[PDB]
């Protein structure tokens, strides 16, 4: 069953990097209560950020960006995020039982207009989840400016060029989410890392469990690390891929989105979408359904290519 | 600003001999760990893996060893901690009694749940509560940092109370019995377990809860949907596929702890009748200090408390000296 329903890197992790992974564990490490953020850990982390303002201090690791996610909403009055976002900030908001707002992008994906200041954490996945668009720094600060804090969920970073960390330079009220399922097929080992304020982060680490990121979770996180260009590699090759199909779908006469992501959005109405779905099923093939489309991840060649034939017998 | 008052983090100073995390002496055996990796799949880290694995949960059936019990009456965490953590954003109040896992006042004030402690009476036995539904009640059999062990009429006690009882079995494996099949009756009752005691996997964090089919339908409402990577289920799996090795070092671990007590008590010191993979003893404060003091000397780490100290069980010779250096005092 081709499976583009989750964004995950259609990779495998390489093999050479397993076994180094297993010959770089200590026996003797599994059965103590090894360190959350590995001193080491957060010196990769660092030093593949490439920056020259943020420190230790400015980093720390969750068990997966959604523990991330999932612990910041306890630590705010309100969440605030901006259907369609990602499916889980409502989801995890209702189950800590925090108090969240809603408030629809506008007709051009565009970040509305709201209350919003101090007391509040809103939560902006830059490129977004699921329509991959990027929303302009210039809109970030207008949230920044309000003084409320902003958690981009740069989980997509990888796949589009920048990120707007730096923004840490002159704002407090930012905290930038990322994570290793992504772009270096981790998703099976729930790694993921915050970067924001010192006085964040000794307040986020307050709140999390002690020991979050298993011993060998960090190991793969690290070892992913020092092979950085084996992974920018296969990124490489899913952004061309993605915008290469994307043309392909504008040229079917599909409506999409500029998505920077390892996916592509393709608009349409929920009558003829259930359709190729009932039709996508009977070709054992899978793509993420929301409302306003379709969210299909960035596979193989042959599964790339697969979307576009089966999206062609169709409209 | 929102600043906390909430205790700082760190992470624990390991001295040249730990004995203060009740943690496996023994590391997690070396042929395992290969039997691990030659099932790990390549093509798997890169796919969100069912966090409660359908063979994982089969081999925890297998292991709790009853007919009574199902797929449905199961679910992981991670770490038995994230299970703690994630009821407590359940239930309206928790309920706790000192002295117990320190962590659960703790977590307590992370996730803002309201609490209530209600210290256990001189004998160690649960006092008078006015818990009931809506409550959750954290009472871990064997006790941390006591290690004694609660009566079963004692948990029943507050069971029919109809508050919602979170039996903590951390320490199940250095005891027989446990109280998982009060599921049988009572459906407010959900018994925590863990590898991270007695599997030398306690850096995987792999924890696991019996409950009632309803409870646990809720609980993975609430719980990260991917809270245990695919790697620390393949661990716990085989781990399970190996439960002689363990059970092994358990009988070791208690073997080494009743012999501990008994040259405790010749001593002349009061100890615990505990019941896990530790030993409490009693000591009265400005003395309690000098052993304390001594035992930073000579570069040895044991878990200090308010009215004693806990002693985790370590290698034989770690055993030998704490015995020794106990005498002397
Ligand atoms: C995929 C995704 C996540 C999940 O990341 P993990 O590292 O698997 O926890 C979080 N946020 C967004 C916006 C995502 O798209
Ligand atoms: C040690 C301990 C825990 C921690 O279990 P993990 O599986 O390591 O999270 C939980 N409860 C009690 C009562 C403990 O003593």
């Amino acid at each position: 069953k081709t499976y583009l329903a989750l964004n995950e890197n259609p990779f495998p992790f390489p093999e050479d990097l397993v076994d180094e992974v297993f010959r770089r564990l200590n026996s003797d490490a599994l059965r103590i209560y090894y360190d959350s953020p590995d001193e080491e850990l957060i010196e990769k982390i660092l030093s593949y950020l490439d920056t020259d303002f943020l420190s230790k201090n400015n980093v720390s690791v969750g068990n997966g960006a959604d523990e991330i996610i999932y612990v910041m909403m306890l630590m705010f009055d309100r969440s605030v995020f901006f259907p369609p976002t990602y499916s889980c900030y409502r989801i995890f908001a209702k189950a800590v039982g925090a108090k969240f707002l809603e408030v629809p992008l506008t007709k051009d994906l565009r970040i509305p207009e709201v209350n919003v200041g101090e007391g509040d954490v809103v939560f902006i996945p830059n490129p977004n989840n699921p329509t991959g668009h990027v929303f302009e720094r210039e809109e970030i600060e207008r949230i920044l400016k309000t003084g409320a804090f902003v958690a981009l969920d740069e989980a997509y970073y990888e796949f589009h060029g920048e990120s707007y960390v730096d923004f840490l330079k002159k704002y407090e009220n930012l905290a930038v989410i990322r994570t290793f399922s992504k772009a270096f097929s981790l998703a099976a080992q729930r790694v993921g890392y915050v970067v924001a304020s010192e006085k964040f982060i000794d307040a986020y680490n307050r709140v999390r469990l002690p020991f979050n990121v298993s011993y060998v979770s960090q190991m793969f996180a690290k070892v992913a690390l020092d092979h950085r260009e084996i992974f920018e590699e296969r990124t490489k090759f899913i952004v061309e891929e993605r915008e290469r199909m994307k043309s392909a779908l504008r040229e079917m006469g599909y409506r999409i989105t500029d998505s920077r992501g390892n996916f592509v959005f393709v608009f349409m109405e929920k009558e003829e979408k259930e359709r190729l779905l009932e039709h996508l099923r009977t070709k054992n093939v899978a793509v993420r359904s929301f409302r306003e489309g379709v969210r299909i991840t960035i596979g193989k060649r042959e599964e790339n290519d697969m979307i576009l034939r089966e999206l062609e017998v169709f409209k």
